[PDB]
């Protein structure tokens, strides 16, 4: 088989990217190496910016969420007692943020592709990229037990962190940039209705803890807890005990508990990597860099990888401009580093971290209290959270 | 003797305090432990906050300062080739700051002191604080080789770090706070034209540096040097070509250098003590607390103190309500943590850190590169360096 553009993945960036170039004419291939259902049992995100909900728009994609999906204008910090809100529509100059889970996104990407025929081969094998910098480069897999082989001009690793288009680029042209935090979010989704109307972020002596939800009878919850805890340890009771303990009084005796629908413990983690491409290989979303997920850029940096790629493709598509590709990464880049300190930031103001002595306990506090009460702070805040613009 | 207050240590705190007090007609007396000269011959500090120049005013000891001083409208920050410049006067709101040597406030504060005939006790030895906790409390110290003791109701330890006040407090009753930079400061003054209307503080590879002046014919310049550098091995030579190094191009060939007047090694450092006080005795400036020297709040944090104490001082005394004075920590403790809070800011941002990985460095960077560009980040740096409110 040959196609134009093969995306390796079939997560968010890859059916975006599929759907955003299948509009336009340029044909793609996706190649995933599960099964859509497993997929789809994905929970992740929740929150996306403006200008992905735009994307979406774009991208044809946007009927259910837009009648689902939920408008945020505002969101609470809550630290030594006080609950603070920062207004994100005045402080933004009229920007919002949209709750809609990631699953759901998901869901409607692949609705979307499915009905518009084009060519997605789930359960692909033993995904091998060759030939990255000839005028033909191609990928071989596997389907069943025989070795197909995909020939097209270029090629987008959508398939994230631990993808195989990352590890085709040799070593020695990358350079990684990479902080582990010692910790991780043990979260957990409930089929009740949620504490607030909106989002409430915690910082607490225990630990951080973050109220959201997914839509008017389904909530998720997150704690901060040590890397070294397993999933099992965490009975429900043990969870809503621990929620409701890192919370403010009056929050937590409204908080409506049940039985979750799904539990599990994602790692804290930033990474990039310089350069996001190689030849005809271009990296998207995961595959080129983690975000913690504090302050929820890593679902809508992968949007906005994705959007950069769709229209430096079209251009040189359509327009027969292919010499702009080369840019792909230095566009990409100046937002990504962006991203990455207000993601880094978030944590380090929200997170109790082991080994801090007073002096830092005591600028933590401040930071919360500077940022939280002067005009110029809440800014930085807000328009850093609801997305700076897309360049 | 007796007096009303007993004031320990002649420099800016001491002497403003003094000034503020003797004109509202509470007499009160300063010892010191060196002589007049030794104290004129500390170069230190040349940025004054706005609430500072008023209090000045205040002291009815401005006639010099507003003439000599210099009115800044907007600092300038250099990192990775570009240099950019804050606008402080429209950012903050019509705020601006004045430069105005610290030796120079000192010696215009000791003329308005000796012509007043308050009394000074220069070259006082042995100074020990009694009776913290009772109605009386008495201070003692020698004068040639007699032990004088003199009576008062408050004593103001005006003392700085290593003064005699804060070790008198019982450990038991203090909490420290404490981070000591791996770096400190080279500082030079030299009477040549300064090589900028407006200050440079800038980030580079080989360390920060910092383009400042004293007047039109009167330049201070610093540069980061590790803890290990002894003064006597940077000739003037050396300060001249490591500066130029580190500066614009266009900068450094517009620098007129010259012999030095004075060059010394300052050492970083951040200190706070909670609470600053026991029974009569009040901590003020220095002895209380210390910052690195990048954001220019030392000596502007030390006239904060002082104005505070004044004023529940007049209260206590003139109004009779000495109660109010048990409040001096709660009030001095917020704008003193906030300051910390901007001066570790300022430092971490324009020093080269050893031993920093890849991510740290890119966000570094990235930290400039955001406030810097930011109209919210902008103001964040404008209405800090200027100076927050008195409240
Ligand atoms: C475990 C995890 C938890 C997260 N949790 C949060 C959270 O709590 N909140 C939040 O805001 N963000 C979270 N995120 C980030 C957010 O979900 C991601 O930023 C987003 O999924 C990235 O989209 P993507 O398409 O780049 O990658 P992915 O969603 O990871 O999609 C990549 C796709 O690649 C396919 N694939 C992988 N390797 C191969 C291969 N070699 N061959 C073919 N196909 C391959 C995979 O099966 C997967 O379908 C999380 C991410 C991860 C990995
Ligand atoms: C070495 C040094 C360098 C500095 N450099 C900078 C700089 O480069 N830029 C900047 O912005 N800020 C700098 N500062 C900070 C700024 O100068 C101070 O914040 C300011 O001097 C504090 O005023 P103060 O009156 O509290 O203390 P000081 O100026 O230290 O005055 C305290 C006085 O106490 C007297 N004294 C001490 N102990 C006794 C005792 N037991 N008995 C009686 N009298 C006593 C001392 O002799 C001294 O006169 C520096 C401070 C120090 C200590
Ligand atoms: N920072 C955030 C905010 C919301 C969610 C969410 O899942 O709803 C999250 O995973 C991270
Ligand atoms: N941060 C600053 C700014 C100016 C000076 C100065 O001495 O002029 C300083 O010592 C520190």
């Amino acid at each position: 088989m040959k196609t134009q553009v093969a995306i390796i993945g079939a997560g968010p960036s890859g059916l975006l990217l599929g759907q955003l170039l299948h509009k336009a004419g340029i044909d793609n291939v996706i190649l995933e190496r599960q099964t859509p259902d497993y997929v789809l049992g994905r929970i992740r995100a929740g929150v996306l910016e403006q200008g992905m909900v735009d994307l979406l728009r774009e991208a044809g994609v946007d009927r259910r969420m837009a009648r689902d999906g939920l408008v945020h204008e505002g969101v609470e910090i809550a630290f030594a007692g006080q609950r603070r809100r920062i207004d994100l529509k005045r402080l933004s100059g009229g920007k919002t943020v949209t709750v809609y889970g990631q699953t759901e996104v998901t869901r409607d990407l692949m609705e979307a592709r499915e009905a518009s025929g084009a060519t997605t081969v789930y359960q692909a094998a033993e995904v091998r990229l060759h030939d990255l910098q000839g005028e033909r480069p191609y990928v071989t897999f596997e389907r069943d037990g025989e070795r197909l082989r995909l020939d097209c001009d270029y090629i987008a690793g959508c398939d994230g962190f631990h993808g195989i288009s990352r590890q085709s680029i040799p070593a020695e042209r990358l350079k990684v940039f990479e902080r582990v935090y010692p910790f991780g979010w043990l979260g957990l989704l409930a089929d009740t209705p949620p504490v607030s109307h909106e989002l409430i972020y915690a910082n607490h002596p225990r630990g951080f803890a973050l109220c959201s939800q997914r839509s008017a009878t389904r909530s998720r919850y997150y704690v901060q807890v040590p890397l070294t805890e397993k999933v099992e340890d965490w009975s429900d009771e043990r969870f809503w005990t621990e929620l409701k303990a890192r919370l403010p009084a009056e929050v937590a005796e409204k908080l409506v508990t049940g039985p979750s629908l799904e539990k599990s413990i994602a790692p804290l983690r930033s990474f990039v990597v310089e350069p996001m491409q190689h030849g005809r290989l271009f990296l998207a979303g995961d595959a080129a860099h983690i975000v913690p997920p504090t302050g929820a850029k890593g679902l809508n940096l992968a949007a906005s990888d994705v959007s950069t790629l769709y229209r430096l493709l079209l251009k040189a598509y359509r327009e027969g401009r292919g010499e702009l590709l080369e840019r792909y990464s230095a566009i990409c880049l100046r937002r990504i580093w962006k991203a990455e300190r207000f993601s880094w930031w978030m944590t380090s103001v929200l997170h109790r971290f082991p080994d801090t002595d007073a002096f830092s306990q005591r600028i933590q506090q401040t930071e919360l209290e500077y940022y939280l009460g002067s005009e110029a702070g809440l800014a930085t805040i807000a328009e850093n959270y609801v997305g700076l613009p897309y360049e």
